[PDB]
């Protein structure tokens, strides 16, 4: 089954008011939610209301959905509740800077898909679950975890007083759930590589057309990747601290593989930390920089994500040259 929020939890969220100083900061792509843990459910409510209006959801149902989503994220080093809210905030900023390019239905579906995209993550990759024939790999052949995250999202909506979409007409309901399903599967990085090459060719040739549903799905797919990886778009100390959380989870998986008699890939090996600055360089060159370059060409208002990603690539290159200061 699914874990449920207490009455105190969602009632506490209903009376949450955001500090006026934060209303300005939240609009910016570089916004770091890190220092405001007590306000994270409240920041999501504010985002929903700012993106889709104050009445888009029955306030009571929205607060219950949010606090139960929080309760079904695990205490893992990276794929946790903090990650969900960070990903949802990047989607908010993208949607605010390109608001009428997207319909009300898409905005509702995308913000909720971002909050739910890693629901019940156990801190183990698709490679681990496949390699060690976990039941999840038998149920879901490809994009194993992502198909499980969506399955988890539908289950929360299926709880009493949690279906925030039950008031949509029969047709827009099916439409929103499909927007959500496609958004969550798109967060499987395996699919990103093909998605970005298909989008780049459509852009360079001028065939890219947002009124074409297949094109719309791919653009939303790239937006999902862009949000999922947005830790590489923050101010350098935030980017570096999240990288510590990301590697703490990879090293725990690698530790599990060594217990099983299998040498992990160097990236998951805590005895190979000297290889991290070069691995980040490879990740930015092959994954991050291309993602934001393509997203920027399609949606010019997202240029700050690209700019910030280029600045963080410079910082990683400074680490390799032994020019870094600070720490902590
Ligand atoms: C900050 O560097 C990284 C960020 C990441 N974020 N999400 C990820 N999902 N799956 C993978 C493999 C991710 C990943 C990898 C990174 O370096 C290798
Ligand atoms: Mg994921
Ligand atoms: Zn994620």
């Amino acid at each position: 089954h699914m874990s449920i929020c207490t009455s105190e939890e969602w009632q506490g969220l209903m009376q949450f008011t955001l500090p006026v100083r934060l209303c300005k900061e939240i609009e910016l792509f570089h916004f770091d939610i890190g220092p405001f843990e007590n306000m994270w459910p409240g920041i999501f409510v504010y985002m929903v209301h700012r993106s889709c209006g104050t009445s888009c959801f029955e306030l009571e149902k929205l607060c219950r959905f949010i606090m139960s989503v929080k309760k079904n994220y695990r205490r893992v080093p990276y794929h946790n509740w903090k990650h969900a809210v960070t990903v949802a905030h990047c989607m908010y900023a993208i949607l605010q800077n390109n608001h009428t390019l997207f319909t009300d239905l898409e905005r509702k579906g995308l913000l909720i898909a971002c909050l739910c995209h890693d629901l019940d993550h156990r801190g183990f990759s698709n490679s681990y679950l496949q390699k060690f024939d976990h039941p999840l790999a038998a149920l879901y052949s490809t994009s194993t975890m992502e198909q499980h995250h969506f399955s988890q999202t539908v289950s929360i909506l299926q709880l009493e007083g949690h279906n925030i979409f039950s008031t949509l007409s029969s047709s827009e309901y099916e439409q929103v759930l499909e927007i959500i399903r496609k958004a969550i599967i798109a967060t499987d990085l395996a699919l990103y590589f093909g998605n970005r090459k298909q989008l780049e060719e459509m852009y360079q040739t001028g065939s890219l057309n947002l009124n074409n549903q297949s094109h719309r799905d791919r653009v939303i797919g790239l937006m999902m990747t862009a949000c999922d990886l947005c830790s590489v778009t923050k101010l350098w100390p935030v980017t570096k601290l999240t990288a510590n959380d990301i590697y703490a989870e990879f090293w725990a998986e690698g530790d599990e593989m060594k217990k099983l008699g299998i040498q992990p890939i160097p990236m998951m090996d805590r005895d190979k930390k000297d290889e991290v600055p070069q691995g980040q360089l490879g990740f930015y060159n092959a994954v991050a920089i291309p993602c934001y370059t393509t997203l920027t060409q399609i949606l010019p208002p997202t240029e700050p994500l690209l700019k910030a990603c280029r600045d963080n690539l410079s910082q990683w290159e400074k680490v390799i040259r032994g020019e870094e200061t600070a720490t902590w």
